[PDB]
């Protein structure tokens, strides 16, 4: 592996009701920077903003991101928000790594999606 997962994991923990996820684009609008803007404008964080703001060094590159994404998902609690576009990439981390671990996270109480362009919301899970 390209990273030292065991020492990074504690830094991926998030405050309750603060974690955001994201995937895809709608009419070409989306991606990690748009998700971070939506998240921070609403008082929350993303995986990328956590990595940047907690100064975690990230690049085998795909495996590193999968491991950190899974750890981030495992450590959230409360209400979760996800900026999910209409156009998703086959194999994306949100559907293949993160959302299954959110479903397996007994502390997740709600998942709400937000479109990256319109910001229309949909509740997709209530536990």
């Amino acid at each position: 592996s390209l990273i030292n997962l065991k020492e990074i994991e504690p830094q991926l923990a998030t405050d309750p009701d603060s974690a955001f996820f994201w995937s895809g684009r709608t009419e070409g609008v989306g991606g990690p920077d748009v998700a971070e803007a939506i998240a921070k404008s609403r008082g929350g964080v993303t995986l990328e903003s956590t990595i940047k703001d907690k100064n975690i060094k990230m690049p085998q590159s795909i495996k590193a991101w999968e491991d950190v994404s899974a750890s981030y998902a495992k450590q959230v609690s409360g209400e979760v928000r996800a900026v999910v576009g209409q156009s998703l990439r086959e194999g994306n981390i949100w559907e293949n790594v993160e959302l299954p671990r959110l479903m397996g996270n007994d502390n997740v109480t709600k998942i709400t999606t937000i479109d990256p362009l319109s910001q229309t919301e949909k509740v997709i899970f209530v536990r």
